[PDB]
């Protein structure tokens, strides 16, 4: 009765089963979330730094945190537990940057034009840029100008980052077709949520699916990145952690 409900035009909404996912999902991403105070706390950091080094130091700095918020997230997760624990290394090297992206444009306030790192710091895509990552900076920028369209809601943005950490498509996945089925899984609910929600935007579930691949590409293109960065003439400055993600 899924396909059908479609000819006939109907929008299905959340089942029991899945408004279950949606709260075990969506608490997570609350719980994880230190929300209600950014746009309050953020720090713009001195227009000086990134006009680079300095500014990629702060970045590097409040980046350790910032994993581990996509960390603890998957944590939660009682699909994400029942992997190995190589599929659930291999999950959250995918997604990381994927989520931290996300994160990242949720927080970009179309006003002072600036994206808000961290939960504290505050810059602007030319400081994004020259800090290290270049291009990516414009691709997240542009990503949350977009996204301040969709007015997503924790469960939203919280069942987007069930998709993206839920990629049955990273290199060495052991447990592959259950990845999917609980990908597919996810994508369901999250179309039944949107239903539920009703925007008031056509094609949301497609346009929403763009942003999914929108990330994976930033995602991708961080990968790019790391690598021009690696050399700058390498060392120090370099997180463990966010040496051990990407490697
Ligand atoms: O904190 C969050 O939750 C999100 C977050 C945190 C930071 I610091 C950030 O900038 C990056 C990301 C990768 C990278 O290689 C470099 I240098 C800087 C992004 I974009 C997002």
């Amino acid at each position: 009765m899924e396909e059908l409900q479609k000819s006939i035009g109907h929008k299905p909404e959340p089942t029991d089963e899945e408004w279950e996912l949606i709260k075990t999902v969506t608490e997570a991403h609350v719980a994880t979330n230190a929300g209600s105070h950014w746009k309050q706390k953020r720090k713009f950091l001195p227009d000086d730094i990134g006009q680079d080094l300095e500014a990629f130091s702060h970045f590097t700095k409040i980046i350790t945190p910032a994993i581990t918020r996509v960390v603890d997230f998957a944590k939660k997760l009682p699909m994400f537990c029942e992997l190995p624990c190589e599929d659930q290394i291999i999950l959250l090297k995918g997604c990381c940057m994927e989520i931290m992206s996300l994160h990242a444009a949720v927080r970009y306030d179309p006003e002072s034009e600036t994206l808000t790192l961290n939960g504290e710091m505050a810059v602007t895509r030319g400081q994004l840029k020259n800090g290290g990552l270049g291009v990516v900076s414009d691709a997240i920028f542009d990503l949350g100008m977009s996204l301040s369209s969709f007015n997503l809601d924790d469960t939203e943005v919280a069942l987007l980052q069930a998709v993206l950490l839920m990629s049955s498509d990273r290199p060495g996945l052991a447990c592959v077709e259950r990845i999917e089925k609980y990908q597919d899984s996810f994508l369901l609910a999250f179309e039944h949520y949107i239903n539920y929600r009703k925007h008031h935007v056509t094609h949301f579930w497609p346009k929403l699916l763009m942003k999914v691949t929108d990330l994976r590409m930033i995602g991708a293109c961080h990968a790019s990145r790391f690598l021009h960065m690696k050399v700058e003439c390498p060392t120090e400055l370099f997180p463990p952690l966010f040496l051990e993600v990407f490697e």
